[PDB]
């Protein structure tokens, strides 16, 4: 009824248009930096200028993507997204962000959240629609309408490097359920939410910002692991598809020259019909916004020129191509004009139907309805808007709502004989081990924190930035001289030097630093009898490698503190677990691969202890 007059409405609205600002709605691009002119190189931008707005003018995009570099502060924010929505001529764009919240954030000065992978920890899927529901308030005050998210990737190639505590769980079910409630979160505040990557990047050992990967599992594993959130979500109203620059030969294995060395490279699922036709759109179901993931990524750029690419997604059946050119400048602005007219002699001959520009159009402009992004609701002026926005964003109960979930995310693996918590004399020396300064700034203000609060007794601190460094006698010394010791561990894709099983601690330079220098600290730590604990600060997967510590929790996010700023709640919920001050409820959305022992798993998924009793929750 209502839906059956937004079908109605978006294709009067698509049938008054030109072909121009039809294939102008089908592209979002960003403007990231921007070199005005006279200005030497591209800056960030974040306030609008004449020359961007006139590019908007002319092109008539459907819809920008924001970075961290356009929307630093909530005031400079509201106006960016103010002004963006002044230039669009005829047609209210989609301003879009990727707010996923934990180690992907954009926004300078809203809530962070502690990601996926701490939700999956958390398992709650009331917790997923809370995180969901804030970062959507957060955008809506902002005046951004669009979120790429949830990734409903499953990660379950543990040397992933670009998705690992970007998703939820190794498990399809709890990836599901909570990407199904982020989903419904986000859309609840008026947010269009992306699915991605579609069809499943979990499995990639390749990071496809970098090259091209391989997924090369058949149609039974993919539709039973990789499809499966993305058909509970497309069935439950999933607004936006966003795809996955990544080959799947099960389901199409046509090849195309590389642009790159001549070769026959298998065409990456943007950019198949069969993927995106036949089986998004078509067994799957889904009607709603097909959108590319960045068509400047290298996976694509690689292999693809740049018309060329656009032209082939559009085929394939996306709707919307994602920054299909970076123009920097006013003296660029013709790349935009190429893609266009590349299009255009794609509808021209018949390669591309412009019934099918009409189909997509009208799916855009039937989501921008749906939100309620056309009309434009809002007429309150900028200011009243700023004031407002002020008081939302990164608001106290935001902060206390991401506080509770990444307490809850702290997963302890690890606690003999009580070793957890630390309750300090006075005057003890604690030593903070940590692989970068912001790291070990995190740790060293929320002990602060501690003391200045009346939390515990006061402690000297002393920090120890270890990457890229080799542990050397002056490291061992500081060990010595310690109390207590906290390690933070950081890795990405799990590597340590190993043989045979034992992790090998003869390497006497700093190449391994990230596996090699940790363990030197434990084995410091535990020949002195000092109390020690390992938090594991990215992926989880480096539990593995400390079997010997007696205490050892994962946090599932990584930044620490700049500027005055926690740039993310994971390192602070960890410490406040250390000393008692927090009740950790997490338990592992994956498994842990043994490192000593090769085919073993080491803490199943589901794994995790009372930080009190010792025994599994
Ligand atoms: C695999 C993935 O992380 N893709 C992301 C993503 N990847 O592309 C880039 O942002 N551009 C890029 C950065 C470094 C190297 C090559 C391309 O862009 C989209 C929009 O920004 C995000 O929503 C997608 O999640
Ligand atoms: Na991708």
């Amino acid at each position: 009824a209502s839906a059956s007059k937004r079908a109605i409405d978006a294709n009067q609205i698509v049938n008054r248009m030109s072909l121009d600002e039809k294939l102008g709605q089908m592209l979002m691009p960003d403007f990231r930096n921007w070199q005005k002119e006279g200005e030497s190189s591209p800056q960030a931008l974040t306030k609008m200028n004449d020359e961007v707005a006139s590019l908007v003018k002319k092109y008539q995009f459907g819809g920008i993507i924001l970075f961290a570099e356009n929307v630093k502060t909530t005031k400079q924010t509201v106006q960016l997204t103010d002004d963006y929505q002044k230039a669009s001529p005829k047609i209210p764009l989609m301003l879009s962000i990727d707010q996923e919240g934990g180690i992907v954030t954009r926004l300078g000065e809203g809530t962070n959240f502690p990601g996926n992978m701490a939700l999956g920890a958390a398992r709650s899927r009331i917790n997923a629609y809370q995180t969901g529901s804030i970062i959507g308030k957060e955008l809506s005050a902002l005046g951004i309408n669009t979120d790429f998210s949830p990734v409903v990737d499953i990660n379950n190639n543990p040397d992933n490097p670009v998705i690992g505590v970007r998703s939820f769980s190794s498990n399809r079910e709890l990836t599901s359920r909570l990407g199904l409630y982020t989903m419904k979160g986000l859309q609840r505040q008026d947010i269009a939410s992306a699915l991605k990557h579609f069809p499943g990047h979990g499995d990639t050992d390749v990071d496809s910002h970098y090259g091209l990967p391989l997924v090369s599992h058949g149609q039974e594993r993919l539709r039973e692991v990789e499809l499966y959130p993305f058909q509970k979500a497309i069935d439950a109203g999933a607004d936006m598809v966003m795809t996955a620059h990544v080959q799947f030969p099960a389901f199409d294995d046509t090849t195309y020259k590389s642009k790159l060395d001549g070769s026959d490279i298998l065409v990456p699922a943007t950019l198949s019909k069969k993927v995106m036709t036949g089986l998004l759109r078509q067994e799957m179901g889904f009607n709603g916004v097909i959108v590319t993931d960045a068509l400047n990524m290298k996976a694509i750029a690689d292999h693809f020129g740049q018309e060329e690419a656009v032209v082939m997604a559009v085929k394939a059946g996306v709707d919307i191509a994602l920054m299909p050119a970076s123009v920097t400048s006013l003296k660029e602005e013709q790349k935009f004009a190429r893609v266009i007219q590349a299009l255009k002699e794609a509808v021209k001959n018949g390669d591309i139907p412009e019934q099918q520009i009409n189909n997509s159009v009208e799916r855009i402009i039937s989501l921008k309805i749906k939100r309620g992004m056309y009309p434009a609701r809002n007429s309150d002026s900028t200011k009243e808007k700023i004031a407002k926005a002020k008081k939302i964003v990164g608001s106290k109960q935001h902060l206390k709502a991401e506080k509770k979930l990444a307490e809850k995310a702290v997963t302890v693996l690890k606690n003999e004989q009580h070793t957890l918590p630390f309750k300090p004399k006075k005057g003890s020396r604690i030593l903070i081990v940590a692989p970068y300064e912001e790291q070990t700034a995190s740790i060293e203000q929320t002990i602060h924190d501690l003391i200045k609060r009346k939390k515990i007794k006061p402690v000297s601190l002393s920090k120890m930035n270890f990457a890229s460094q080799v542990f050397k006698t002056e490291h061992e010394k500081q060990v010595k001289e310690a109390d207590y010791i906290i390690t933070g561990s950081y890795v990405v894709k799990n590597d340590p030097v190993v043989n045979d099983g034992v992790i090998d601690d003869t390497i006497s330079d700093s190449s391994k630093w990230a596996t090699v220098f940790p363990r030197a600290v434990m084995k410091a730590a535990l020949q002195h009898n000092k109390p020690f604990v390992l938090m594991s600060l990215r992926n989880p997967y480096d539990a593995a490698n400390f079997e010997e510590a007696k205490a050892l929790i994962a946090v599932y996010g990584f930044k620490g503190y700049a500027n005055g700023r926690y740039l993310q709640p994971n390192i602070p919920a960890g410490v406040m677990a250390i000393f008692g001050q927090a009740k950790p409820k997490g338990t592992l959305p994956v498994d842990i691969p043994s490192v000593t022992k090769p085919g073993n798993t080491l803490y199943p998924l589901g794994y995790g202890l009372n930080i009190k009793t010792g025994r599994p929750l």
